[PDB]
């Protein structure tokens, strides 16, 4: 709705810096809204759904399982770590991975789950094969969020993305489980609360995944509607602003206020 496209102008302006954002219809795919939709923005912790997105992909072949348990040392562990800190002794099975992945935006799990599928370089290899070849991982955690301007490493664009993520949330690629998986991970996301969240009414459906990044950059991929069930997928994006974390938060919330409020 142009009232939407216009609070995304406003926090442009706001932030001074770059916002990416666009609306997706679900069940037709139509695109809703759009603005700066071919332009790239660093991803930073949003690929971990594209990233549990390959994972489940390997399981449906048979080549993964999700009850595998994966060990793994002190040495593994990297900053922001909330869940994987705790399982040094025990490890961790594939599928309590992808939850801390995606739910806490572990990013060791990330790491761990990375290797698993062969690094960045095979994510990319997956998304590019399921017709993405627009969205690139080149890094690993914590290194990929380091957003430098111009550089089009570990970057999206909004349209890529929110396509990708229709795909594998709807499309052809996983088996029914597996996609029932992904939206049950993201719909327990536990770290995207002054987000789109902030702004969604009760008995609305919401699964997202948030991210964060150096120079400004934050982001958030979401499949939402109203009753209970996702009818749209929305995806925001914005680097460059020298705002604090609780502005760049607040201008999302905003935006999505008016998606809800036009919905
Ligand atoms: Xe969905
Ligand atoms: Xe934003
Ligand atoms: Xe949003």
């Amino acid at each position: 709705h142009p009232e939407t496209l216009v609070k995304v102008k406003d926090a442009e302006d706001q932030l001074g810096a770059r916002v990416g954002y666009i609306e997706l219809d679900l069940n037709s795919g139509k695109i809703l809204e759009s603005f700066r939709p071919e332009e790239r923005f660093p991803m930073m912790s949003t690929f971990k759904v594209l990233l549990c997105g390959a994972v489940l992909s390997r399981v449906d072949a048979g080549q993964e399982q999700l009850g595998r348990r994966i060990h793994y040392s002190q040495n593994d562990l990297v900053e922001y770590s909330p869940v994987t800190e705790k399982h040094l002794t025990d490890g961790m099975t594939v599928r309590e991975l992808c939850s801390a992945a995606i739910t806490m935006s572990d990013n060791t799990a990330a790491n761990l789950l990375l290797t698993t599928i062969g690094g960045p370089k095979e994510l990319t290899a997956f998304l590019h094969n399921m017709g993405d070849h627009v969205t690139r991982l080149d890094r690993w955690e914590p290194e990929l969020n380091e957003a430098i301007p111009n550089d089009e490493r570990d970057t999206t664009t909004p349209a890529a993305m929110a396509t990708t993520l229709r795909k594998l949330l709807t499309g052809e690629l996983l088996t029914l489980a597996s996609r029932q998986q992904l939206i049950d991970w993201m719909e327990a996301d536990k770290v995207a609360g002054p987000l789109l969240r902030s702004a969604l009414p009760a008995g609305w459906f919401i699964a997202d995944k948030s991210g964060a990044g150096e120079r400004g950059s934050r982001g958030i991929i979401a499949a939402l509607g109203p009753d209970g069930k996702p009818s749209r997928i929305v995806v925001a994006y914005t680097t460059g602003s020298q705002a604090t974390m609780d502005e760049r938060n607040r201008q999302i919330a905003e935006i999505g206020a008016s998606l809800i409020k036009h919905w």
